[PDB]
């Protein structure tokens, strides 16, 4: 009964307490604000932007599907010499969807044997479908169907930019099947006949509800296409190739230099980190990440750069991001002013639900302490338009790449023989996460 | 030079503040919200807001042109059983400027002995025409001119809703005027015939710039008009009536029963106080107030509305006023929360081109200390709509009456006989104030 | 801008108390004290009040002091709260000079309270440039041709070596129909910085 008592929210201490608070100024000046305004647009630091504000990078090159092929519009923009370009991001989204859905069908067939309730069937069932992914998921679906010209297949159709109704109607339906599937396997067993057949009815009529909201795309990955452009110089051209040869000769994409790094303090470093069951092409690469330190994450950030190249990172949007300004910076808001302040470190701010990466942006700059020194700033690029940001641009410190971001991407011959071997050996037994992992897919 | 240099601004000083400004909590987050938000929105206190802002009185009824016709208007409206009534505004704002505007000229004459650069004549050329008013010009134009449905004379003219830049077009025309006429007064007397007819002149071309944004009323005083209505039951009738009677007959104004007392600290109570040279109608009455305490005022305000009449007043808006909730108290917005606090008092604010009066409303009611006390807070109306304050009503507590209202209007037959007979004895000498007192026009 | 505006505002203030005390012996309700008490610190300036900035404060590049500031471009609350102050402070002043002489200790103490109390209010809206005058400042910066560079100097020196600018040589004329020509024109007690350059036209 004492400690029930002690535990239960007690009407005299919070008015005693309250009472206290409102003898201190500082309260009652908070409490008069805060009724008033939004925490953050009232504590936003402008003394604090004024200095951080700054765009000035002394590297410089000269939304996961955005992010994860500017790389290659830039080498067929160059290849070209094109004025602009752009490669179809719905071509991908389209079978990014449909096989995620497929994928799904599997997944769950393969976990026919656990109860419906358990932990991992209704993880399944929450979001089949979402439009996030992963830079080997990207791969996944670039080694199958290559890469086209926006020009052959834009985002002309409703649902490629409002999805949610789109993916609410599949999903429901993926439930249904859900169910079909796993009542027809209590009797029957995975590869017996009528599962099969099953099965391809529900791939069916996946793609039927699909191609009501989009086309399947114009050509096949093998099949040829004739593209009519105009370069820089207003002079006219045709280029008849497959999507796949053009990933390959055109866009100079090879799958297998990519390579992304991570910084996970809730496990060692050197060692490499499986994200269970995540994926969207059945029989696709795994999400692996090599965990390291900060400071090799910087500076691979910088190395980079220096090739001229620009850096896909994961991070934790929006946590200390203020797109109106275009400013990441874990001290922009004044909130120690009001007796707010986090002490929860990296590795328990994952454990605990607190911090997770949510969302591909690219890195396309940073200063680096000309004196003898490292990073301090990074320029940041998003797909939201010159609206967000300052004309789409963002700064954000080296702390907030530190404490809020975990993931890059680089070529394996970037990293040191040491590093590089951890991908080559096969040594490696990796360490293997839950499908459910904060450290999962990106938007 | 060391009194020059003890009150310059030394750099080293300012600095130092800042440093130990900076070190104090209170102040680290007061400059972070004031950098980012309005003064009066971010210390907006809704704590207070949330007792104040009640809407009970216990003593109710059943911009100056609107606040001094009102009663007339409940007059009429309750003498013909309308539903709905309104005199026209319109009309006594159009004879109001002609006669200001008239009256200039007769100031300028009267000052053409004083140098062009003196205090009176540069005050004069300021603003001739502006449209602010005071409760004894109001009774000089109804004495003149009555009143009259506004049905049949409207706000349809542009300039009637925004009278600014017709004004400006008068006013650089009296300018003129105004040399014109102290050129010829330099060799001719004003009584010279010369100066007679410059003067009708000049009255000639007032009136026909005038009638050029409004054209003059349809009918003279004197003259009769015919007015078609329907009442509340929806039964029509035919009124043959001429400005002035009706204005006596149906609007029941009796011009000399309205007197206006004031608490005025700068001076002692019980004398009367007139204002040099304010007015519109030349010859007209002038500006008086009998000088008088708060207790009194707020006695006088209370028993108005236990006679069941409305209670014109002056006051300094929008000093402690929030329009969007429709409040007027000085303790509304959490001011001391950032050292910041007023100590100069009523008397001191006057003098000090601190506080004035600007705008005239109507008090339609108030609460009282029901024990045995007294008035604690006032329902106030203005004609702004419904839109401004709670539907347009505010709520006045009896501390900013006290604070920030200076007059009142009531009948002289409702006042004690020790005060009526201040205004009916004939040996009260009046305090005379110079026509730029800050007691004087309303808008 | 904010740089220039946020001192001529302090100095206005400032000005405005001294104007009070060689002022204290006319009458309240007179023409200059009731003229100095109607807009002590409006935004409006004269080039002569330019020139007693810079030479005492001089120039730094936006990029280290922009017009983040709410009240920088809706000063006019800002400058309503200021003004009623310094009304108040008129009155103190006034007052203890009844009494008092003006070099006497208690008056020279208000004043410095004064002027604490304005800057500390002003601090509120915005923050006090983050270099002084003498103080070196390091100025980041990219050239037509994407070439980064720094730049280290004071804001006064900044003024001169970078802006170019001799406060020397600037003069303005106007025509003033009201006085003859060639006849030099001031306003009397029009100003900024205590102790400045005057308002002067050549007509």
């Amino acid at each position: 009964f004492q400690g029930a008592m002690s535990s239960s929210i007690d009407i005299s201490k919070i008015n005693s307490w309250n009472k206290e608070f409102q003898s201190d100024l500082t309260h009652q000046l908070a409490t008069t604000v805060l009724k008033n305004y939004n925490a953050d647009d009232a504590l936003l630091n402008k003394t604090r932007l004024q200095k951080q504000d700054n765009r000035v990078f002394n590297t410089v090159v000269s939304c996961w599907l955005f992010a994860a092929t500017n790389q290659l519009r830039l080498n067929v923009l160059s290849e070209l010499n094109l004025k602009e370009f752009e490669l179809s991001q719905a071509y991908l989204f389209f079978y990014d969807k449909l096989e995620k859905a497929n994928y799904f069908l599997d997944q769950i067939v393969s976990s026919a044997d656990q109860d419906i309730d358990s932990r991992l069937v209704q993880y399944l069932l929450a979001a089949p479908t979402e439009d996030g992914g992963q830079y080997s998921m990207f791969l996944n679906l670039v080694k199958k169907y290559g890469l086209i010209p926006k020009d052959l297949y834009g985002d002309l159709p409703y649902s490629t930019t409002a999805s949610r109704k789109w993916n609410s109607l599949l999903t429901t339906k993926l439930r249904e099947f859900a169910e079909t599937l796993r009542t027809a396997l209590k009797e029957r067993s995975a590869d017996d006949s009528i599962i099969v057949t099953l099965r391809e009815q529900m791939q069916r009529e996946i793609f039927r509800l699909m191609s009501l909201f989009m086309d399947i795309p114009p050509v096949q990955p093998n099949e040829q296409f004739t593209w009519e452009y105009v370069d820089k110089d207003k002079k006219i051209h045709t280029i008849k190739s497959t999507p796949l040869e053009f990933a390959s000769k055109y866009a100079k994409l090879d799958p297998s230099t990519p390579v992304s790094l991570i910084n996970d303090p809730r496990h060692p470093y050197g060692k490499l980190i499986k994200i269970d069951r995540l994926g969207n092409v059945l029989g696709g690469d795994a999400v692996i990440y090599l965990n390291v330190d900060n400071e090799t994450l910087s500076k691979l950030v910088v190395k980079r750069l220096q090739n001229n190249k620009a850096v896909f990172f994961g991070s934790h949007t929006p946590k200390f991001m203020d797109k109106k300004t275009g400013v990441m910076d874990i001290e922009l808001w004044n909130y120690p002013a009001i007796g707010y302040n986090l002490p929860q470190q990296k590795a328990s701010r994952i454990r605990y639900h607190e911090s997770l990466m949510t969302l591909a942006m690219l890195i396309t700059g940073c200063h680096v302490d000309e004196t003898s020194k490292l990073p301090l700033r990074y320029r940041v690029e998003n797909s939201w338009g010159k609206d967000s940001g300052k004309d789409g641009l963002y700064v954000m410190t080296q702390k907030y790449f530190e404490e809020y971001c975990f993931q890059i991407v680089v070529d394996i011959n970037e990293l040191p023989k040491e590093l590089a071997s951890k991908f080559t050996s096969g040594k490696e037994e990796p360490i293997v996460l839950p499908i459910w992992d904060p450290m999962g897919a990106l938007a």
